[PDB]
């Protein structure tokens, strides 16, 4: 029985290989058939290119030694060099044409979550050319998904010497007929086939996955996309920032580049965003992602008016003069969402742009308080529930497990009935004890909420609520202004309390106002549909934020 | 007894005044003089620029109103404007040329510093143009070095109204005759003056200065120059990442753009770098200001092989990895600027860029064990009386107040004798129980030592001098490399254990090496020349890392 599956990196994690380009550099300039790899494996054991390999010399201390290897092989087969040959602009365009192999990387992580460990066993080097960044790059996303990487360079060992292969059962603690090993290269093949592996040598990607499927018993080829990469809480780096004394905000970072700020609503957690975190710093972002005031690691003062928007506003502008940032592109849902658009309101410099996710905008209506508004509408019944102090705070923490596996379903998989919820004397009261397990979490999943909750309740989080008119009053000093920085709003066909029609006035406000729709999406946007967010936030902010 | 001071913003604390660009914009174009300041006042408080200051529209609401009472102006003018006519353009440019003014800055911080409380009253708009940021970043470096910052738009009102000033002496918790008001427009000093405040007109600033001196008695102009800005423990953003169980590493984080990784020496703190992390996060840096492993946050092991500096390596790209980071600069000083160099070598494709204070990089000698290295030079005799466990400990823990004021001394001031250390019998034998404050460093600065240090101890700490062996074998492998990336070699003049001879080799393993050196400087570079340092860190990062 396998268990653990070796890949190498080039020619199969990765493609094209750089070996590959030495056979289409030769036909490009009309050199003699091999000359570039003969050169390139000149010495064997004692040549330039197996030093390298063991990290006995840099890439660009390597690159003049393998120009006069090119040389010295041109000499011997009667031929001359084109004046323009450069090893360093043929290696530079090798190393930048090099992308992940998708498939490959997709049956690697099938297998991983199967129970295999997996490692990538490469031979390469010490990178120091001025364009190193885009390697270090490509190595990042690549080491995220495997247990073990074991790099020549780095151990002092290269393949095919049987000493590495000795030195990886030791590292992943398994005998040879526990192990499948993948490599284009046939001679690296034959020491780890003399120990008994499972070796299959990748030629073209999909014979490489029929074989593997077959040795394993596991389908690999032709499976559902599987869902985007999400974040371990004890991998992030976590961050706290005191904005006044007794309010801390805590968040979690990853990632360079231009800073987005992402927003939560109820009742939620920076935990929320777990599919949006890694896709969003892969495309060039820091990603800062709060425990809004209230919630999780933050401070959740008892006052109501702690919780009024204008306090909340200026506490994230104290946030971002804190940590040095003049600007962050603010991206909200629900509760968050509407935080977002007064942001761009009042601190319009401090807001790079701004996105919503299902929360519209809608101005302030300074003939009617907003209280009235609400009691016209019967889906928002339920916020009439959330006024009085302690009432929502005694049924929501009554039993934490039973609260968020009720809340957190897809539209079809509605259990609470949203309607007279204050003449049925509760939002949980025609509702099961014990609700099924909604397809879009894991027990996993709720039972975070349910640890983050333990700590401060609901108190925090519902006096979000409990500022109707305070907040009425400060949104109406902006009625005569317009939002003229680049905004995206993005609706969700299904959420039936922040409905897609809710929106349709909003280019009145915000005229060169972007739009996103996720069909078949309720009101829990980034964890229904999370492709589709990522791709929609992405797609927006590679061009109207950076 | 005057308490408080207030400063305008425009033509006070920034220069050139907007104001004072329109007159410069009507002789440029040939208009009728005052045409473009006419306009700008069209209305007076039910005009189009009152509702701008007011924050009821925003400044790309405000410009078309604004090109529309120049044409209204120009009707009456019997004028025509010029064809290439913009608002945008003009405010554009007026807004980018204005600067700090520097000597009004240092008056404001040296009267904050005598205990006077601070404000900026100021007259200005929501700014949503595209070039925002540059508004938003003038604001940042300012708002840091004041106590109060109060905008019209966000109080709904002007100066002269009356309103706002009986606002101000609210906030400020004072009556009129403590106050001293500083303005460049007259119209603006007069309701402060009704109420019986000091009141300054600021037509130049020096003038306006010696007026300020003979209110507060205090000298202002001609005084020596401050000190960088430090910053607060309180005020910062920590950070904590977990890069292998047991062992996380916390770090204070401050500004956006590249990655700046400061690594401190023995036996210090993130703290050492107090002023040099606002300035390199003003120069555009992000900047991740560490607790090395085994020191204050971060976490200390008490095994000595925890503190090789092939783990210590290992545990640095990981941090990497988990904060979302391909690359960084590194710049360390003392055993830090050790690692740094090790970190070049190693992990070149992590490294954007390496500096090193004071520290040299030498390579190993494989004919010669660093402990018999040691025994040939005198001054490296403490280190010889740092290798027995628990020995240096107990002297070092034995009154922590004694131990951070005998070693935080300038060069001229030394009371330690590091000759003959373990025939002495420890390294405060004959040196006093109670040493005189260095003019390096203040009471309170000591303290934040004491305190990080008494969660640890020095076991951690002085375990990184007990690999020598481990750290000399590792090292040999790299003997075949050079160093190719940008790097910068600083020497300190004074430091005599680390002297800059020690440095004049290595050209030969880092053949495009950057030197700087520093006259008068001692051991504790960052804290004995911080000007100098920052000086010379900006403009090679600025030039090579960049």
């Amino acid at each position: 029985t396998l268990r653990a599956a070796v890949f190498d990196l080039d020619g199969v994690l990765a493609l094209p290989a750089v070996f590959g380009v030495l056979g289409r550099t030769e036909e490009a300039l009309a050199l003699p058939r091999g000359l570039l790899n003969d050169a390139f494996q000149k010495g064997g054991p004692e040549g330039a290119t197996t030093r390298l390999m063991k990290g006995e010399i840099t890439l660009s201390q390597w690159i003049p030694l393998m120009e006069e290897n090119c040389r010295k092989c041109s000499e011997t087969a009667k031929v001359c060099l084109p004046k323009n040959f450069s090893i360093k602009e043929i290696f530079d365009k090798a190393i930048s044409a090099r992308k992940i192999n998708r498939p490959m990387l997709q049956a690697a992580l099938m297998l991983r979550k199967k129970g295999f460990t997996t490692a990538i066993l490469t031979n390469t080097w010490l990178d120091d050319r001025a364009e190193r960044d885009g390697l270090a790059q490509l190595m990042c996303e690549l080491k995220m998904h495997f247990d073990f990487l074991i790099e020549s360079c780095q151990v002092g060992m290269v393949k095919p010497e049987p000493q590495i292969y000795k030195f990886l059962l030791d590292t992943l603690k398994a005998s040879p007929s526990e192990v499948v090993f993948l490599d284009d290269i046939g001679a690296n093949l034959k020491p780890a086939r003399d120990l008994g592996m499972v070796t299959i040598l990748v030629q073209d990607t999909d014979t490489a996955l029929k074989e593997l499927e077959k040795v394993t018993g596991i389908q690999l080829l032709n499976t559902p996309a599987p869902l985007p990469t999400s974040c371990n809480p004890s991998d992030m780096s976590h961050g706290y920032v005191t904005v006044k004394p007794r309010v801390r905000l805590h968040f979690v970072e990853l990632g360079s580049g231009p800073a987005v700020c992402l927003c939560h609503g109820f009742p939620e957690s920076w935990y929320s965003w777990r599919y949006q975190i890694p896709a969003l710093a892969q495309a060039g972002y820091r990603v800062l992602a709060m425990d809004m005031k209230g919630y999780g690691e933050s401070s959740a003062p008892p006052e109501i008016e702690e919780y009024c928007m204008e306090v909340l506003c200026k506490e994230m502008v104290t946030f971002l003069d804190k940590l040095g940032l003049s600007q962050a592109v603010f991206i909200g849902h629900d509760w968050g969402g509407m935080l977002v658009w007064y942001m761009a309101l009042f601190y319009p410099e401090r807001v790079r742009a701004v996105a919503s996710l299902n929360t519209p905008f809608i101005p302030a209506n300074p003939n009617m308080s907003p209280l009235e508004s609400i009691k016209a509408n019967p889906v928002f019944d339920y916020q009439l529930y959330f006024q009085e102090p302690g009432v929502a705070e005694a049924e929501l923490e009554q039993n934490l497990s039973r609260t968020f596996k009720s809340l957190f379903r897809a539209s079809d998989e509605s259990v609470l009935s949203m309607h007279k919820v204050c003449e049925a004397g509760g939002l949980f009261v025609n509702s099961p004890e014990e609700p099924s397990l909604s397809r879009m979490v894991t027990e996993e999943e709720i039972q975070f909420y349910v640890q983050q909750f333990k700590k401060s309740g609901f108190r925090g989080p519902l006096n979000w609520y409990r500022n109707m008119e305070r907040n009425w009053k400060w949104a109406c000093k902006s009625l005569g202004r317009k939002i003229l920085i680049p905004a995206l709003m993005v609706t969700a066909e299904k959420d039936f309390v922040l409905v897609p029609q809710m929106s349709q006035h909003m280019e009145d406000w915000i005229p060169h106002l972007k739009r996103g729709h996720i069909e078949d999406c309720g009101h829990w946007t980034q964890m229904d549909k999370p492709t589709e967010v990522n791709q929609i936030l992405i797609k927006w902010l590679d061009s109207d934020a950076r």
